[PDB]
Formats: C-alpha cells, structure tokens, sequence
C-alpha cells in the first residue's frame, strides 16, 4: 500500500502547541523597509536564489549583510522571514536586523547583523581535533534550538556555517530552504546539495523531520575528520545513494525500505548492488589519524543511518562522550 508514517522522535507537537501565526507563515504580513537605509559596499557571494553584499547602515554606520532576493514565490520569502524572525536571538542563529524593498525596482532583500563572508567550507578542511569538537558543538546549538522551536533547516552544509575563528563564533546562515515540522506533513524532497541530502530525499520518503539536519551534519563531522570532501560523492542524485550503499551496507537500506514500505525508484535496481557495511578504520590514514578517535567514529555512526528515527537528535548528540572535553571547558570559561 502507502509509504508507512512516521513522526518527530522529539520536539513532535512543538508548532502544534502554538499561536497559528507562529508557524501559519503564508498568512504573516511583512512591513517593507527602505533599502536606501543601506548603502552597499562590495559583493560577498551569490547563490540561486540572492545576491549578497556587505553594506552600511547610514543612520548609525554599522556593518550589515544584505540579501538582495532574486524573482520568487512570495510564499517562500514568507516563509524565510518568519523562521528568521522565530529564531532570532536563538544561540548560533544569524539574526535578521531589517526587512527591506528598492524603492525603483520593488526587488525584497533581507538585512542581516554583520559576520565574516568566510565560511566553514573555506577551513573546516585544516582545523585541530578540538576545533572540530568545539565548531561541531557549536552548530548543535543551533539546530537543538531551531528544532525546539518547530523548525527543521534542511540545508546544513559547510557553506551555510559562517565562522569567525578569530573569536571561535559560528552562525548557522541560509534559512530559505527551512521548514516548519508538522507530524504528518509530506515535505519536498528536492532539498539541501547532493553530498548531503539524507536517504529519506533519495528514495522519496516525504514524512521527514528535524533527523534530516542530523544526517546532514555527519556528512560534514566524516568530511572533517577523515579530511575526505565530500564524503558521499555521489554524480547524481541516484549515485549518492549508492556511495553511502557502499559505506553504510546494503542489508541496512533494504531493511529500511522494507521498514517504512518505501517504493524505490526501478532506476535504483540494477545500481546499488550488494555492499557490506564497512568499518570506519577503512577511512582512516596518516593525515587523518589526528582527528580520527573512538570517539569520533562512535557519534559519527550514530548520525549517518538509513532510518531518520535512528539518528541522534541534537541534544542527545550534544551529550555524547566526543563533546565531555568541550561541556568541560564551556562550564570552565
Ligand atoms: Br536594499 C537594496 C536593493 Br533590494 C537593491 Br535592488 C539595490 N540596488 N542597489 N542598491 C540596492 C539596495 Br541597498
Ligand atoms: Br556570503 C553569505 C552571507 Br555572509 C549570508 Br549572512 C547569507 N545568508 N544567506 N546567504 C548568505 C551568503 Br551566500
Ligand atoms: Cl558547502
Ligand atoms: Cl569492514
Ligand atoms: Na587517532
């Protein structure tokens, strides 16, 4: 018959317990500033859906971000604004300073408070044992946080962890693909970049949740520690399941299949063959070992597993033996 449901192992009812216009986004009415409030300085990047500049805020000369949107669906920039403004404050979560409109061509960008344009995927690749753990901590804020309050990112990746190493600060960035978790809500597929789109995206299981994030941040934690970019390096959307076949097992994936009654594209068939899992040792070499511990291989098995009921949350992440050394410190600082 159907795909078998599934709900949030936690944080299920969050948006449920709330006010509609917490998570009603479609219904928000956005009051438009005045672009011209901001003068901008230089391009710091682009992506699909925005140009994004460094600027000025006349009125007090303060360092902004801005986010000049490319043409969309009105609904979408709904969307991002009202997570923005549902997190802002939260730990590790970028903060939106204003909501603006060019007064000629009507084109809505967003403000941010400013950080450094560089991003994690610029020194995740040279950073210390510590330092992994430390950032790797850091970004579990975030998403404990965003998941406590009903929303689920669903584009973690390096190039969305701003980082200014400097004063060891991260901010979670990007929140134009994120979601609201409602239990029993279909969700698109067609989220987050190859390298790290979880199973459920690549075999069209739509009832997912927060547990998406958390597989999307293995894929960073094997990327950094094995110093492997990416790790799962799928071609295509339909060679990325076979690259993680090929690591986690295909015994796993079938069993998961099997499990949430999942049809698999026919394509899949002929592809993914037959795999063991694989230990981890099998990733770990001279210019690795540093980073490489028990530890680490423990909490990283614990991310990446086919079932998204499976994972760890990002509490019970933040609790796992790999992070001691950085609660440690925190509580010592
Ligand atoms: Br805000 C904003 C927007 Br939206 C556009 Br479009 C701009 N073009 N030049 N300068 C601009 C600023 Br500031
Ligand atoms: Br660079 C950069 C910065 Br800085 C911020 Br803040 C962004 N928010 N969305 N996309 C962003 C990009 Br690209
Ligand atoms: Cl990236
Ligand atoms: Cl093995
Ligand atoms: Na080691």
């Amino acid at each position: 018959s159907g795909p078998v449901p599934s709900r949030a192992r936690v944080y299920t009812d969050v948006n449920t317990h709330r006010p509609r216009e917490y998570w009603d986004y479609e219904s928000h009415v956005v009051e438009w500033g005045n672009q011209d409030d901001y003068q901008l300085v230089r391009k710091l990047g682009r992506g699909k859906y925005s140009e994004v500049f460094e600027a000025i805020n006349i009125t007090n000369n303060e360092k902004v971000v801005v986010k000049i949107l490319k043409p969309v669906k009105k609904k979408k920039i709904k969307r991002e604004i009202k997570i923005l403004e549902n997190l802002r404050g939260g730990p590790n979560i970028i903060t939106l300073a204003d909501i603006v409109k060019d007064p000629v061509s009507r084109t809505p960008a967003l403000v941010f408070e400013h950080v450094n344009n560089t991003d994690f995927k610029q020194l995740y690749q040279t950073l210390t044992d510590y330092d992994i753990r430390f950032y790797m901590y850091e970004i579990l804020k975030a998403l404990d946080y965003c998941h406590s309050m009903g929303i689920m990112h669903r584009d973690v990746k390096p190039h969305n962890v701003m980082i200014d190493h400097e004063h060891r600060k991260l901010r979670l960035i990007d929140w134009g693909l994120a979601e609201f978790y409602h239990p029993g809500q279909e969700y698109n597929v067609r989220v987050a970049s190859r390298y790290f789109k979880g199973p459920e995206l690549l075999v069209d299981y739509q009832m997912y949740d927060y547990s998406l994030d958390m597989w999307s941040l293995g894929c960073m934690l094997a990327s950094m520690i094995f110093r492997k970019e990416p790790f799962f390096h799928g071609h295509d959307n339909y060679d990325q399941l076979v690259r993680i076949a090929k690591v986690l097992g295909t015994e796993d994936l079938y069993d998961y299949i099997d499990k949430y009654n999942i049809e698999l594209d026919p394509r899949f068939n002929d592809i993914l063959g037959r795999h063991s899992r694989k230990r981890w040792e099998r990733f770990v070499h001279s210019e690795n070992q540093h980073l490489v511990s028990p530890e680490a291989l423990d909490f990283l098995d614990k991310l990446l597993r086919y079932d998204h009921q499976s994972r760890l949350t990002a509490r019970e992440a933040m609790e796992h033996p790999y992070f001691y050394t950085v609660v440690k410190d925190q509580a010592r600082m």
